[PDB]
């Protein structure tokens, strides 16, 4: 497909609350970019301790979320929108580099992911990217994972 | 003064996790509307429950966020901006009328309060209004909310 | 009477969403009388309010919805966890509510609904809220069942 | 003689999720408190405790009990007194005779049943039951401490 | 019959889940005789949200709690080993527990390791009884007899 | 000193639950290092959701630890053990490099962060090092962060 939404995305990545950092997929072309997003909202529950008064959604989420729809993208890549297999497989993220924030997240930001895959051998894919809030880049970041069996 | 974001909010209103549904306000006209909203993402605790599988924001917490919406808009109207005021202020919820829930909200969704000000005397605001998401009328409602102070 | 772990077998709420702790009295089509025990141990008042626990009006309502919605999916396939399972609840309308009396921890929770009309999978059902015998809220509202 | 939730966050420094008192019914200086906590299925501990079966940990009653005898504690000898609370800490030494006969579940009103059964200076020895609809369901004696916070 | 056990093979054995499965992981375990497991405490841990605010303090009725289950465990393994299927259909509960100390107070950083021993055991019957221990110093103390019963 | 406790590390990082990912210091070298660890217990909500039936503590979880543990030695290191001066700041990522994850975090693990500081002037520290669980290395990563006023 091109566009997924949460139920989509609940079939295809393992993770759950309070680690599902992806709520929509807007873009997704096989083995080249993906565009999707999560909305930030005061009422999660990091931004009770980050940090008390002034919410701010952490750096390091900004990455798992990125981290996250590469991993759509790999998997989608290789067998489509396929639950069955889904179930079967795990993404392993090896590396992570050249992250830069520019701009802090907050409550009422559409938290927007751009990745593209950067090179893809064999079972290792290296994805990388931006995030944005209207239009800015906000974070940006390279990643590696490994794709293997559950 | 027309437009407010969370920590504004936070200052004004006396909700807190896991009921303070309000992230951010698009623009204000005292004693008459108010236009916020309040984004909506898997990663809220209300959807362990609601359901499992079948992410869907209730449809009572479209009608609070009104009423939050409603409540900054009242006391803003009343005493300003003034964060040492609302410290000691709660909110009651007298009456609710007229709600329809036309369209389910998901995650993914930006649902943005319509309220408007029908009626209002001293603590005792009535508003009514809509809830959007992408342009859309998701819920209608009506409501009548009291502001007092913590005693 | 039905229990919690009967409650769960045919509602589809689930924690921290579910609403209603037990069910004291059921007639088919025409009323229902349950309850919802009120304790400061719920995440909902580190919210609502600080230092002032107040439980949400709104969740009260969500209590009576979850009530009728008990006595829809029993008056329609009496207790049948097999068909429940399938089934989710939608909110419809909500009207004619007031809250006299605010609902605080330490109170017992009181459903009171009966069946104003039905057809099909939408019920409109109104009725009040209790607190030790007295009126703490009333509301009318319909709510429609349907296939996740 | 009658407690509310409010009352009992000036006086005990539990929050939650480990505040388990909602009200206090009864008290008499030096001898007895009667008070309880309402069980609900909305309760976080339920999610583990288990899934499918929900049973109000039975630690967590002998905890509601000792919160409940060091407020009967603390408040026999400074009575209603937020002030004097906050320069004080009434923590457990000792726990006996436990015994559970019943299970609590949602939708029961836990009742905590203490009295004191001796006390010399800051140490003080309380013991009684848990019950749920005038049913026995816990027993236990415990022993605490009000030292300086 | 193993001697460690990680938290995969708890979850398989006890039928606690979050967040009230307080055992992280078995060192040691003696058919019909011991177990000596602990459960990590750290700040990141709910419970201390209110137990309590600025001075984090793990409920001593949490370290009972948390031998109580290391002691199901023993019991539960002692009898039928390591077996999930029939562990999902069986549960211990506590009949007593009798002889609690509190020595000292375990906080964020803390390894609590539970010592269970087996005093006696008689079919689903088990009394067990042993200690919680901080880096080498015992804590608390506490006793408790346990039985073995049927989920359905 | 060289050593504080969860009571002193509350005291002078602006993080709490559920992102304070520190449990205690055990050695501090004013603008040179610091080893500090944080327990790794089943009972953590993140693991509800990562995952289901498989908890493994979150890599990013992990960098964010070392950052906190950095974060600790760069304030001390200009402010000493100031809890009124630490209440007025936050800290900022900057940014994060050669991050290498190489074995699973998981319950009953005693997390342990290994920092030093590669650059520092004012309020912009870089940091560099490693995660280590019973001697081994889990991960490594660097990271430049900046203490701000809360204004
Ligand atoms: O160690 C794991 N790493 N990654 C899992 C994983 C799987 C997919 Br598919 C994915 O898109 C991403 Br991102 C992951 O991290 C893992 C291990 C077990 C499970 Cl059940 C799930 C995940
Ligand atoms: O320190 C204890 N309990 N409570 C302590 C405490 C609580 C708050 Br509130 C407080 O502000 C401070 Br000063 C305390 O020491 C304790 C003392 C002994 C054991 Cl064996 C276990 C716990
Ligand atoms: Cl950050
Ligand atoms: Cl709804
Ligand atoms: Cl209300
Ligand atoms: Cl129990
Ligand atoms: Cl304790
Ligand atoms: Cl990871």
């Amino acid at each position: 497909q091109s566009q997924f939404f949460i139920e989509h995305i609940l079939q295809i990545l393992p993770h759950r609350y309070p680690m599902l950092l992806v709520d929509r997929i807007t873009e997704l072309q096989a083995n080249q970019k993906i565009v999707a997003y999560k909305n930030i909202t005061f009422n999660e529950d990091v931004f009770n301790g980050h940090f008390p008064n002034k919410p701010i959604f952490p750096g390091v989420l900004i990455v798992e979320g990125m981290a996250q729809s590469g991993g759509f993208l790999a998997f989608t890549s290789l067998w489509g929108f396929d639950p069955e297999i889904a179930k079967t497989k795990i993404v392993y993220f090896m590396t992570i580099d050249k992250v830069k924030f520019r701009i802090p997240v907050t409550p009422g930001d559409r938290l927007e992911y751009h990745l593209e895959v950067l090179k893809h051998k064999g079972m290792i894919w290296q994805v990388g990217g931006t995030a944005q809030v209207d239009g800015k880049v906000v974070a940006e970041a390279e990643l590696k994972a490994m794709i293997a069996e559950r």
